[PDB]
């Protein structure tokens, strides 16, 4: 095996698409190994630009191709460079722009915490012929920044592991484990936009539907509330435009369902007050005092989940 | 004919688009055959990376190109590798990322069960010159997982068949049958999102329109119901954003049409109660008792289909 | 001139986009001609795969490039093959996936009948140097199937014609006519989706607005109708999401305009009934009997067009 | 300088996107010049197909590359051909499919008149080394046709000019002027779709809001009008889906603002009638006679602009 | 080090997408350096077109590749040219079309002022082997123009700096600083479209909700206002279609929240007037005089921010 030392410099992270849980990473990858000594023009290292490395690979140079495991599509490699030293070490530098994908858990949607994962692996050479010594990730450009709505908290975590592939076991008897490099970058979602953009209008709608119980007109108790019901019902697919069609429920959908329950319970409660109007003149005060208990009890509904969920 | 043994390793399945019934498959394909013995450096097998296989094909090596039949666009082949053995066998390993298409039947839309199909076939060599011995599909990464909203149930089914092509009969007299490999992966749709996102709000709207019959105001019987009618009418094209413009009707559209029938029948029933108001003071109770029968009978409508359909 | 015999096998037709009147065709194209006899390894025909045909073209082989005239973008050629025979005939087989475009007439939109047209033509060689003997279209995979919402009725029609190009007349004096091959595949749109998805809800809305004339409350005559007016007005741009911004009107837009006329005429009729209320107590029955004539006469409006249009 | 004679044949014009003011042009470009006499096989001209011209350029042939100035992205050149004559003249024929961009003035949006502009220019050779003798544009396929919603009126105008580039002045002292070819194709927008799709529904809404002044119920004067106000307000961003976010106002937006002014003036007028109800029983007729003047005066508003604008 | 003189000519700037803060730049880049003297055909400089420069790079010519740092994806280089002089200087001219990205601050959204930034840098050669002498930016085509909705004010600013890269420090001991060129083009957003398209309709809605306090009907005080509330609530996500999901609030969102506060305060104020109706006949005038103070005080709310923000 030959040891390869990697250095990944993340230029920027952009285009975090939560619909299909893919993000876009731009950066540079440096892979340095050692070989037989060679002669170079002068004592300076020889620099081979793009569309000239293939001329050296044709002549017999050994340049492994390191692929990205969790990519979507293909990584768009731009300029690439090969630095050959007189002492006999080779440096393969390249620029990559890849749409990577990682599994995300959007339970706590407004207050989420995810991680962007970069997986690097040789395509053909296993650990018997290629090993990863170490990786230093230089996340200086996005160390503590906000990209679109995600804060990058802390540094990046690096891991070197061995992955056993069983589909190559029929062609390689006992050498089918490949060295894999994992780079994890923690990100925390910014809840401010949803706080002033959906939390406040939904809370205002819910408070307006709370304040409909004080009216002395029955038709205006029912029509305005119903309206508010129908608007909150129309607010159902807000999360499905941002995220995907998730099986679980998020905080925003939980408060939407809570608004459904509260407003429909108010509708059924005033209809049950009309049920209790046997003579049509009877007025309720103990069950219509919900004017005071309705808002508080609903408030409790959300906080309970809030605590249980975080 | 020369026998080719295939091994397809599905890295991940993502991007299941039901509008045009295409999904995206990432993975590795290994095709192993045997030939004349050759000399290699040392006793180890010789590994030929990408943009170096063509140099061997130019010199006279026999590397068939296996295409994907049911692809949309072209498969995006990334890194590719050729392993030549001293005993005289050749292994062609490649990474494919293809947008494949399969026919889907969205009758039971929330509780669907489809299959993802991968079809592999030589482009030029028929079964007289190329045969598929066996395929082992290594679906270990997606064995029992949820990808976006589809559960992968069970293992993958493999089939090797012969497809007779009639367009090559005018150029090949009696050898126009090609060996085809089919990989079927069963998937079951997760009904949870539609259960809490569309089933519950539509049921709440329908129950609210059921509870409008108890009012003692005629204008408020009609205006609120009509509203609920117009919202359920506005809920018509929900399925056409997820799936295509299907000729048949799904469960969601069936309950939407059932809501149309129930709510419009309530509208026509209260209008017919006003028809029976010859003196304008007559009140109905046998036909206005639908307050009790209306909800139940409607409930029956859906269950009947539910049973007949599953 | 040298005669070229073509065989086009349509693998599948998908992605029929009516916004820009383009569809996507996948298939195989076989072009067979004859030349000088040559020597091949053994007596079997020699098969030349992709990225190896150019080596033969460099050495002096004559392989014409047949382009697609009505394509949008460029056809995505995948694998390609060249079969050379010892008797001296050449077969050029290729796989094409092209976004083709044809003019469509969406007058009868729900009950349309279009045709998918494939035009094939040599790029450089005219009929003095290249002629098309015959084309057999093998439409076996889509013979009688439904693709997305189009039924393929009957077989495919083939035509071989000569197209005179005037832009090459300044460089070629009397030889500027190119042989063109046209393949026409008839398709009929399935009206079922629009029948249960837009025909029925619009008919229900129109019937509900018909049934508003029986009310004994004037404000509830006007507000509900107006609403129904405003919803039918909001249903104007349904056709523009499916098709383009057509200059003519389709069946769906014709019934939308008919709903405009009927509902606005009902609005103006009840307002004119209020006009006739000089003392405010006068009630009309001859012009308010429209309760019976209104629905029928409107029904007549559509059928008349229906017959005139089909 | 060497004179180059151009012939541009427009196959079709499609995909006119007014959001970013780009259209798509498919066609053929022929560039003919003369050089030293050469020997060809026989007396017929020699035809060099695609991926074979570069072999002649390597050997020393002079083939200039003519770029398109106003393109978006890069032009997708398909098949290309080089015709070499025994008398010593070279013809470069190519097929281009380019997304071109031109500045458009959407003041009169429904009744617009734009022009599609194709700009062709040598990339490197100035007028001291390359001149354009003449261009004949063969717009026979789209001479008098409708493409999507644009009529092509008249023929195409051709112009040959010299463009002085100042960024090449630091590297070329007195030779930095390049020969440019401009092709202008006049197009007139079809106003029919907007006439039956937005002009008529907006006019119907405005007429319905005109006819609300005849009611003898004050609450029904206000609620229905307000509704109509809110719908016309919701019709604000119709132009921004077709065109971009223009700084000026179009005819459709001008009539939308006119509907705002008319309907809000009716709202403020009936509220001012309630202002004049000091005793609550006073009824106005001179200022409430707007029933007659309101519709006419509004009609005048639009026509005035109509005339001033065209 | 060898000095390289750059000249960037911006052909056009288009496609300013504020959702992901990327724009598209088309233009030409000229890089001129000097080397050893060489012999050319005649005394004229030798011009090497595209797909011929690589033949010179193979033979030993030194052509550095200058990349764009802030690009998204990869720059689409079209035609490229190499001008070699007899005195021994090399000019590399190229055409670039790149999707560049810059950080934007959408606080003052309708009255914004941003800058488009182009960053150019050698891929491999540091300042010890490649230096940038000067750059002249020829922004003559977009000097004082409006592109889509942005005015280009003033000229372009050029800067040459040194960027220290730490990821190359492990492979280069003390030479890891690269010469970088920054081009800044100031742009000012045109507020006219938002002035006539969203400022005026929102102001009209707010004024209509101001004018609801003058009614002598309580149900019509509440229902119309509520409606206006619900429409202004529905106007929440207007900014999120133009820009992204920003954490801060813009002017349009600030006035939307101000409309929320004003209209909901009017709703709570008329409900509190009903609270003060202990006998149900009491009418307020000091707190219901808001008819005069309500509009003015709200007006003040916006202006205060306006001044504090600009």
């Amino acid at each position: 095996p030959v040891d390869v030392s990697v250095s990944i410099f993340i230029n920027k992270i952009y285009g975090v698409n939560t619909l299909e849980q893919t993000y876009k990473v731009d950066g540079y990858i440096v892979a340095q190994w050692t070989g037989k000594p060679r002669k170079t023009p002068g004592d300076k290292p020889l620099i081979v630009e793009n569309t000239q490395i293939e001329r050296w690979i044709n002549n017999g140079l050994w340049v492994p191709a390191l692929e990205f495991i969790n990519v979507v599509g293909s990584p768009d490699t731009g300029n690439k460079r090969l630095m050959l030293f007189p002492d006999g070490r080779v440096i393969y530098n390249a620029r990559f722009l890849g749409s990577f994908s990682n599994d995300m858990d959007f339970r706590l949607f407004p207050f989420d915490r995810q991680q962007f994962v970069l997986e690097l692996e040789p395509f053909s050479y296993n650990n018997q012929q290629l090993r990863f010594s170490d990786i230093q990730v230089y996340t200086e450009n996005i160390d503590n920044e906000e990209i679109d709505e995600w804060w990058i908290r802390g540094k990046a975590s690096t891991h070197i592991s061995d992955i056993r592939y069983d589909h190559l076991s029929s062609v390689q008897p006992n050498q089918n484990e490949f060295s894999r490099i994992t780079v994890r970058i923690d990100a925390v979602r910014n809840p401010s936009y949803y706080l002033w953009s959906f939390i406040l209008p939904l809370g205002l709608i819910i408070a307006a539907s709370w304040s409909v119980f004080w009216l002395e007109s029955f038709s205006e108790r029912l029509q305005t509330s119903f309206t508010l019901m129908l608007t909150v019902v129309a607010y159902a697919f807000y999360t499905s435009n941002i995220l995907g069609r998730l099986p679980y429920t998020t905080y925003i959908d939980q408060m939407i369902i809570a608004g459904y329950g509260s407003i429909f319970a108010a509708i059924l409660l005033i209809i049950f007050a009309h049920h209790r109007q046997a003579n049509g003149v009877e007025d309720d005060l103990l069950i219509q005092r919900s004017r005071l208990a309705f808002p508080l009890g609903f408030l409790a509904i959300g906080c309970v989940l809030v605590i249980r969920f975080f």
